[PDB]
């Protein structure tokens, strides 16, 4: 229904492509990259991770076509020059990794477009969404530069919000045991960051992350009570966030799994799910939900301190998440 | 001076070997695996995780030559057979991974050995020993079936012992980032433990690990205070644990640091070490300390709550342990 | 209709029960593996590399319910106590690799089986056969024990003889660069063979390989003329055959193409396939066919010596032409 | 004593520092790298590959001072403005893999250098030189810009050498299993090659290689004569050839190696190595030689058709090549 059009096919771009597909209120009319249609439609068709794309691929001169349907392919490295207004796109994916600050990702409106979805933590952006903890505080008025947040920030947020929410997060550390991205470097080579400048698929990497203090953008309440740190090693896709907190009530693991589990098949249900199976990270290759408790590891010391880990394909979740944003803005007015 | 032999000459055995040709004080005189001599050579020489040994290894009949020193090769699977008195085998070191238990180890002393050290945590042993924190408890007159505790027990209980003394851990959880080992499957397989049945190349595997509450038998006081987990990810070697405590007094990075800096130089000087650079793990293979702190890494939440994670290369550190532990012991008499 | 056993659950055996699920000419009805039923159902259930499986599975007893059909479980280590005729079961899959000698795999014919089929080069077999290759060579009055040769000899003869009926070939070497199986070791440890004793994704292990010489089986004018070796890397699944051979007539790539893609969309339909299209290993993995042409690949010196690479997903392909075989032997009379 | 400037500081500009730091010849007195003097220092300290400079690197201003000597550091896009004259700088290792043509390199030669090694095949270069094979075809006076080759070709031309003039070659194929370079992607992303486009440590990815025909360059009796395609693989170093060739004339196993063997303790002694141990990548990683003749792979067919397989570390072994050919052209005046 709604007509949007994604800026930087890579991971992201092409992920939230493959799941905006099946999803009736949004359409991808136009893509925009760095490079030709063909290498485009081979990168969609065939993927290393996700395997072939199920549906039909084809080029038709300098545009895709997608079951049938033509996708207009952009070649602008400048935003403001992309046009969105011209060809009837509501809402643009910013997903090049390239304009996160409000300054930048506002041009696409210079263009023509109503919204943008930066898929990444943002900087002076209108509103920081995370589906299942805040949507409820967009405002179609005020907002239209928008940051679906991080991938990591999407997994820990849920089951952030239902432990706070049942017995209070007094503080806590959490640790992503993430596999390796696109910004990393395949053999050592030069990087703003000297961890990631090192061989990706040959050493377990300590990086930063921000996801732990970018909660609070979410859930308020819990500023200055969570910090975190990465560990980036050799799989290519789905990741782990460990948190070990200090509640304020008493627990025991019985009750902790219960309130997690309650709230996967309630409130939470479709962003995190509950698993009392001893699965490993590649079965979770391909869940489109953000957050997958492993029930099997939570544990408890003195009643007061938790430990709970969670599952997320930080490709595929994230991708659905992005798209889920999109249709819930357009159900908002456009 | 003192004669060693080496019972299982697996990726524990062959580096306690190696470790061995270091220190003067003990000599290995036999090795027991199941298999022949011309196998346990090669083996011995190129490593494929350590590189090639730097000595003239050969074969002599049906033993080993290694810089003109004979090394007894038996096979024998049944313990009860190996006649250590025979050959004068005072120390043996139990690394097969099959005899844990005091039932199944104490048959090394049947057959004429002096001490056994277990390269495992153990069952039943007189004592459990990790150099650095508790050899002081060593009593030659009634010690005789000594654990050496685990890699990953050797890498925490040393700077928790430092937060304790210094802080006071209220208590704390940790999860360990391990390297894959040969208990694991190449390819999905039978395995007791469901998770290590997976391909241990392709996935983050999480599993138990009783390490955490194991230190308790080093360092008494921490008892009930301490938990944790561990998680193999697609690497041949090195290993980091990831500490989170909830201190008695309140403190700062600056604070933590300094403390495990001190030790570090001062009495922990050889077990624990420190590091400001920012590596990775292949940086740490080789490394023989028990446990290098990343300063980089340290974090801290309201004084209280703090984050610490130390580097430890599994098979060479361990290794190194062993040889130290089985020196102490002959020095206190045999 | 046919009922099947299959002899040792593992990366074979399970295989073939899930291409097996797709054929309602056969029915696998009992399955032995050294382990109980509730291993079983989770190995069957989760693949590291195939993924999950899509259908119900469940334990009742020492029973595999998949689909609300009953699997009856054996824990037999020794074929002769497997009474498969007391079962029902016709024909049995021998996949341990323990059993690839007439003198052991005939055993099941005793316990009560029609016929064996055994996932792997065979010693003193009743007949060798490759699908599409050799399969009208099958006597129902003289074969019991047939051999279905190994996933590499799958891949090689049924392009072999396409370019040996159209070009005549005169001589050949080939490599095949196999991923890693069961076979190898995690970390170096002993093995017979001491390039596949080390660390499976280290390294390029060279290594031998019968599958060159085990075409004159199938293909008895080739004898003499092939030979070959295989290179074992870092990946879960997936090989590919690299042939280079000396041919009578002289062609060139489009003549050696035109051949190879004839076949696959005639008499090779379903055993051979013809890809244009410049893919990578993981791309294959899921195929059901024994052999496809990476057509891009076809090299041509002098006009008489040529260069064909074939791709195969030495799990899936293998384990559906197992099924093929299983469901020819029945039509032919049991 | 020849003074040296490396123009790109990568795996290949890093390691010929390395090797260089071995050589009594020459002497790197500067670098070029588009980074700082601090990320210099860092990578070259601590490689994931080859583990830690046993040397003292420090870094004094923008400058790097290894084990006293300092080095000039630069960080120029342009090498127009190197000004490699001021600075006594008389030969210039061209490792960027930006100016490969003659007409770009020379470039250095405007800027004060005095010779040009482009570590890497050229368009338009005064000479192509691969150590052992042709280094006698070089002409102080007319040979400025020189090129070394790809490693590839250093591997094969050594061993080409000798199987032609021992008992010619008609014809043959080749195919080098290759280990991953910096020219990939760690996740599917854009490429020239749709081949490089796909993760690198993920799939076994076939690729041109041009190694086979530019053997002719160094050996013109063999132009038109060999051909030959890649498979990179999922390891970050070390690399294997395979080559099948159709000898003139009739040879055995034996004759082969002894061959190979002869030229390896004579002639070809630095260049070609000889080996009968059955090792595996990782026992190569650190070699300096070009080839190592995988002695037990060597294979014949009908006594025409022979396979030899050779070793090499694409980084140490080719990086040994550039230092061993500035200092053969110091040597020469200059
Ligand atoms: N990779 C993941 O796991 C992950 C998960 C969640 C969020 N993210 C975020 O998503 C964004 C993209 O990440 P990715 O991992 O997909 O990376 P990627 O490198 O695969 O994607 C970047 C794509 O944008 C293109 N591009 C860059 N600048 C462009 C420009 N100016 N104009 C047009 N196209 C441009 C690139 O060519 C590339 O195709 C980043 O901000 C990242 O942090 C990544
Ligand atoms: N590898 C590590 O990182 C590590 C570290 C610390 C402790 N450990 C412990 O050390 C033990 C050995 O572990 P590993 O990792 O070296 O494994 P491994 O599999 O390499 O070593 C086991 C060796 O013992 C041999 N063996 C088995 N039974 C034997 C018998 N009955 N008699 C003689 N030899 C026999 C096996 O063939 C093999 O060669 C285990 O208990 C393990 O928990 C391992
Ligand atoms: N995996 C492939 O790529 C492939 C392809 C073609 C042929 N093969 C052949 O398939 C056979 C199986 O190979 P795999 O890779 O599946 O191995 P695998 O090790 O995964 O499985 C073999 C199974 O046999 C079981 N087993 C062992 N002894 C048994 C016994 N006595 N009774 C019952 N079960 C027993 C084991 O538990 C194991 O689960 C081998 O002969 C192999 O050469 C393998
Ligand atoms: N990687 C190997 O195994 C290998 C072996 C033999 C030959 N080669 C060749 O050597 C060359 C370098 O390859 P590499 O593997 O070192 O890759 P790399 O990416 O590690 O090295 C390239 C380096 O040059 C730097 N650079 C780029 N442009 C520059 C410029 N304009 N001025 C100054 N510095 C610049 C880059 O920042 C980088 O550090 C290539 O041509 C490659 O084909 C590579």
């Amino acid at each position: 229904a709604v007509k949007v059009g994604i800026n930087g096919f890579g991971r992201i771009g092409r992920n939230v492509f493959r799941a905006a597909l099946k999803n009736p209120d949004i359409e991808v009319v136009a893509v925009n990259g760095l490079t030709d249609a063909n290498t485009l439609a081979h990168l969609l068709k065939y993927d290393s991770v996700h395997g072939r794309l199920d549906a039909e691929v084809s080029v038709n001169g300098n545009n895709l076509v997608v079951n049938g349907k033509e996708i207009i392919v952009k070649a602008e490295r400048d935003p403001e020059n992309l046009a969105w207004g011209e060809i009837g796109v509501d809402i643009v994916v910013e997903s090049t990794g390239r304009f996160t600050k409000r300054e930048d990702a506002a041009k696409h409106l210079e263009a023509g477009a109503k919204k943008v979805i930066i898929s990444a933590p943002a900087k002076n952006e209108d509103i920081t969404i995370v589906m299942g903890v805040n949507q409820d505080k967009y405002d179609p008025k005020a907002h239209h530069v928008i940051s679906n947040a991080s991938c990591t920030t999407n997994c820990l947020a849920p089951f952030a919000k239902v432990l706070h929410e049942q017995f209070g997060i007094v503080r806590g550390m959490m640790t992503t045991v993430h596999s390796y991205t696109n910004d990393q470097r395949i053999l050592d080579a030069s990087h703003k960051d000297l961890r990631r400048a090192r061989a990706a698929a040959e050493s377990i990497i300590p990086t930063t992350t921000g996801a732990a203090k970018a909660v609070a953008l979410v859930l308020p309440e819990l500023k200055g009570k969570l910090n975190g740190m990465a560990m980036r090693v050799p799989t290519p896709n789905v990741s782990v966030v460990d948190l070990v907190a200090e509640l304020e009530k008493e627990v025991t693991v019985e009750e902790v799994n219960a309130a997690l589990k309650a709230a996967a098949e309630g409130e939470l249900k479709g962003i995190l799910a509950y698993s009392e199976e001893p699965l490993v990270s590649r079965d979770y290759n391909g869940s489109t939900v953000s957050s997958t408790i492993d029930a099997l590891s939570t544990m408890v010391i003195d009643g007061k301190m938790v430990k709970v880990v969670s599952w997320y394909d930080n490709e595929t979740g994230y991708s659905h998440r992005v798209v889920d944003l999109a249709a819930y803005i357009a159900s908002k007015g456009l």
